[PDB]
Parts: C-alpha cells; sequence; structure tokens
C-alpha cells in the first residue's frame, strides 16, 4: 500500500485515534476525508505482526509514495 510519514507527534484524542512520533512511517489506508486520514499502525508481540488502524490530521502525515 502507500506509505506516509509523521511530520509532528500527535497524541490520540480518543480510541479511534493513531498516536505518531515525528518520523514514524505508517501505512495509509484512506485519505478521502480532507481533514483526518486512516492510517495503520504495527506492532510485534511474541514475533507475531499485529496492527491497529485510526485517525491522524492530513496535514501532520505526508505521503511517501
Ligand atoms: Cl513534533
Ligand atoms: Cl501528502
Amino acid at each position: 500500500k502507500e506509505l506516509v510519514l509523521a511530520l509532528y507527534d500527535y497524541q490520540e484524542k480518543s480510541p479511534r485515534e493513531v498516536t505518531m512520533k515525528k518520523g514514524d512511517i505508517l501505512t495509509l489506508l484512506n485519505s478521502t476525508n480532507k481533514d483526518w486520514w486512516k492510517v495503520e499502525v504495527k506492532i510485534t508481540v511474541n514475533g507475531k505482526t499485529y496492527e491497529r488502524q485510526g485517525f491522524v490530521p492530513a496535514a501532520y502525515v505526508k505521503k511517501l509514495d
């Protein structure tokens, strides 16, 4: 899929948002809302990869693709 770069830190404002740190690279899922983009974060637990999706401000991310 498409990637985006975190321009600035962002603290999630609800469970439906994701927290970013400046310099993070995330997957872009949906950018059709002008203000809020749905992105995807990955974690690993015991060597297995899980994913969580949620909104961040479109202005806080830059498309890399
Ligand atoms: Cl920052
Ligand atoms: Cl962009």
